[PDB]
RNA sequence: UUUUUUUUU
């Protein structure tokens, strides 16, 4: 851990993924990627008559009450009339004028209002009325920390402005964008805007950028703020709006050089808060029982429940479904429809929560229970929801500086997050929020506002992205909350060994290429260098499988058959190889002749994970074809098949290698020299003394997950920069026989 | 035996 200098061979020159990347960049230079399409817009004329940035509320309202659309040529529908009548009475509308009067005279502003006042929906439209996006050929961006948020609000606003979704108003998500060339109002995730910022540093396409729910302080959000602070210095024609329902606005104002704060009072509908007098021993059972209680007793309305993970959510779903059916049968309760909601679900299955409440034949109020993670915690309006059940728990990221690794842990939520969850109700109609914790806990136990992501997350990718933005001196760079210089330096070190950054500190073609991929830098470099080993398709598949949650299903009470079913796909010396076998068998014609989903439910495999993996693989394949990477493979008959795959794996995961103790028990890592063991779910039954691993996991003991045997020769060949003897501490178990391998190599060279 | 969220079809 006490690293210091150590001269080593040039990583950039010795890296095979770098050569692969030079090839890729050259091929990209040969056929330049097609430029963006200019934006299509109405030439306007009913807008003229006003000096720029001086739009009043009265004029905007006069344009609104008109029979024709100001931005399109369409005539207004009765739906638009009703929706207008509804939204004109929103608390945010009464302050419209003032908002304008600030937005016109300030370059950067902060906005704080009550939950469900109409911030995300009405503010960008106000911006549209003051600005001239169609005349100056620019777009306007509203940023949501969620996919579903952006999609849903895009739908709602599309209905509000009487435009077809995907035309003038649209959303852009990594798996699907509805943004065309006529799109003026663009809802998007912070990651998408970050990508557009990575391809275009100054974001010339946008004249006004809005960041909603900035209280979460996600990675992309903070990076975007840090960038925009400099962008505003370069171009004064850009305006930035920071929105949130709750915030420590002092930090934001002081960061953006004494920026103005607009706080709007007023509540659309009252949301009542209920606290438990005592502490709930088991939050899950408490959640289930309380949901069933609201189902049995409370008035008509749908229930929104928050939980931890997808496993817990599924369990809660089947339990609430069962006992709910028993409630309908024996106690004559109304029909109940439970819908799950988490990120790993397809957008359709996520959309399934907006379905109407069940019809009633008996007269008893039928209702819907939406069991979701914190994906619906921020900026999302469900029409049917009246009740909100909150255990007060979520899954958050924890990072150990000693180990330098990040994992997920169940943690108590924040005060802001609780105000958000409670703020999900009381929109369509007055809401009731049951919090499964004491008010004393809310006042003291709950954190003020969730620890920032930068201060938590590993910065191995963040640095690469920041470098892609065009930031040279990251140490001097203006963050809102600067991370630990130690972590930064070690990250730069990792990227230096991966040959993404040269010795001078600039971006290599390998880095510039690997930045475009939605992968962890190691996975990226691996994938890039894959086709040089003539096995890029297999490596692609493996990466896709590593990008998806655990495929294998293992029942608590039926472990034997599951372990056998896994042993069928199992391959000696390699977990990755086994994964490749699994996907190759899932995509096989035979598995389709059986029943795919049936076949997955016959071989103890997760269909959701497999289909998600197929999707991810398709995306990555499209990107590889876009940045001109050759899809290459070799015959199974060739003995260098497995060897090629292993080598390509080492190309990106050379820093994560373990060596078994010579004449002892357990393993030890090359990096940082830590005593470790092999995870029980690993296929390798024999003692391979040299292994490459994918995950580092701490539980009962320090375990190493997902491994594959490798020859030290290959490691020396691929990454000479990291495996020069000069880098590592004095005579330890690793170095002692590593030097023997070196003696071997030198004898080989000596004999020739 | 332990993937909340996000990252150009
Ligand atoms: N079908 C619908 N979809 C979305 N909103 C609806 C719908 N029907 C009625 N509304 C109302 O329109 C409002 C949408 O405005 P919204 O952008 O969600 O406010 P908000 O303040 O940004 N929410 P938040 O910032 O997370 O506290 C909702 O609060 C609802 O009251
Ligand atoms: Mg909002």
């Amino acid at each position: 851990k006490r690293r210091f200098s150590s001269e080593h061979p040039d990583p950039v020159e010795t890296s095979i993924p770098e050569q692969a990347a030079e090839i890729a960049e050259e091929l990209s230079k040969q056929h330049p990627l097609p430029s963006e399409e200019p934006l299509v817009h109405h030439d306007a004329g009913e807008f003229k008559g006003l000096q720029r940035h001086h739009t009043s509320a009265e004029e905007a309202q006069k344009l609104e009450d008109g029979k024709i659309n100001p931005f399109t040529g369409r005539e207004f529908t009765p739906k638009y009339v009703d929706i207008l009548k509804i939204r004109r009475e929103l608390p945010v509308h009464a302050q419209r004028d003032e908002f304008l009067k600030l937005y016109q005279n300030n370059q950067i502003m902060v906005f704080v209002g009550e939950t469900g006042s109409g911030k995300t929906t009405q503010i960008p439209q106000f911006v549209l009325f003051d600005e001239m996006p169609h005349l100056e050929n620019t777009q306007v961006a509203c940023t949501q920390p969620r996919r579903v948020a952006a999609m849903s609000v895009a739908q709602r606003v599309a209905e509000e402005m009487d435009v077809k979704l995907g035309e003038e108003v649209g959303y852009s998500i990594r798996f699907e964008n509805k943004t065309s060339n006529k799109t003026i109002l663009k809802y998007m995730t912070d990651g998408m805007l970050l990508r557009e910022a990575m391809e275009d540093h100054d974001l010339s396409r946008y004249s006004c950028i809005i960041l909603d729910e900035a209280h979460e302080r996600t990675l992309a959000t903070d990076i975007l703020m840090g960038l925009l602070k400099q962008v505003v210095k370069r171009r004064p024609d850009l305006k930035i709006i920071i929105m949130s329902a709750t915030l420590d606005a002092e930090k934001f104002q002081r960061y953006f050089n004494d920026a103005p704060l607009l706080a709007v009072p007023g509540r659309t509908y009252p949301v009542e808060l209920y606290y438990t007098p005592e502490f709930q021993r088991d939050y899950l059972d408490s959640a289930i029982r309380t949901v069933l209680q609201i189902h049995a007793t409370e008035e008509a309305g749908d229930i929104l429940l928050f939980l931890t993970g997808e496993d817990e959510i599924e369990d809660a779903v089947r339990k609430i479904s069962l006992e709910g059916d028993q409630l309908v049968r024996e106690e004559g309760c109304g029909p109940l429809s439970v819908y799950p909601l988490y990120g790993s679900l397809p957008p359709h299955q996520q959309q399934r929560i907006f379905e109407p409440a069940p019809e009633s034949h008996n007269g008893r109020p039928g209702r819907k229970v939406v069991i979701s993670t914190n994906i619906a915690e921020t900026s999302l309006t469900i029409d049917g929801i009246v009740y909100v059940v909150d255990p007060g728990f979520s899954k958050q990221k924890v990072y150990n500086p000693r180990i330098r690794v990040e994992s997920l842990l169940v943690s108590p939520i924040s005060k802001a997050s609780a105000q958000q969850r409670a703020g999900r109700a009381g929109r369509t109609r007055p809401g009731k929020c049951f919090r499964l914790y004491t008010e004393e806990a809310f006042q003291k136990e709950l954190i003020e506002q969730s620890y920032p992501e930068i201060l938590r997350s590993n910065l191995s990718s963040t640095v690469l992205e920041l470098k892609k933005l065009g930031i040279d001196d990251l140490v001097h760079f203006d963050f809102m909350d600067p991370p630990a210089p130690e972590t930064m330096m070690r990250a730069l070190e990792e990227l230096n060994y991966l040959a993404c950054l040269d010795d001078e500190g600039n971006l290599t073609p390998l880095g510039r290429l690997a930045s475009q991929f939605p992968l962890d830098p190691m996975l990226a470099v691996m994938l890039i260098g894959s086709f040089e080993f003539q096995c890029s398709q297999e490596i692609l598949t493996i990466v896709a499988m590593l990008s998806v949650p655990n495929v294998f299903i293992r029942p608590t009470k039926d472990k034997k058959r599951a372990d056998d079913a896994k042993n069928i796909f199992a391959h000696p010396d390699g977990d990755h190889i086994t994964l490749l076998n699994v996907y190759h068998a899932f995509k096989s014609d035979e598995a389709y002749e059986y029943g795919i989903h049936k076949w997955c439910r016959d071989h103890y495999l997760n269909y959701r994970s497999l289909s998600a993996a197929d999707n991810i693989r398709s995306q990555l394949e499209r990107l590889m074809n876009r940045y001109n990477l050759e899809l290459n493979t070799t015959d199974y008959e060739s003995p260098k098949y497995f060897d090629n795959i292993r080598k390509a794996l080492a190309s990106g995961f050379f820093m994560q290698v373990a060596k078994k103790r010579s004449g002892a028990k357990g393993y030890i890592t090359v990096k940082d020299n830590q005593d470790v063991l092999i995870h029980p779910s690993t296929v390798l039954g024999h003692d391979a003394e040299w292994v490459i691993y994918n995950e580092f996991v701490l539980t009962s003991k320090n375990y190493i997950r997902t491994v594959t045997s490798v020859r030290p020769e290959w490691l020396i060949e691929i990454a000479p920069a990291y495996y020069d003897l000069s880098n590592f501490q004095k005579g330890d178990v690793k170095l002692s026989l590593e030097r023997i391998k070196e003696k071997v190599d030198r004898l080989n060279e000596l004999k020739q």
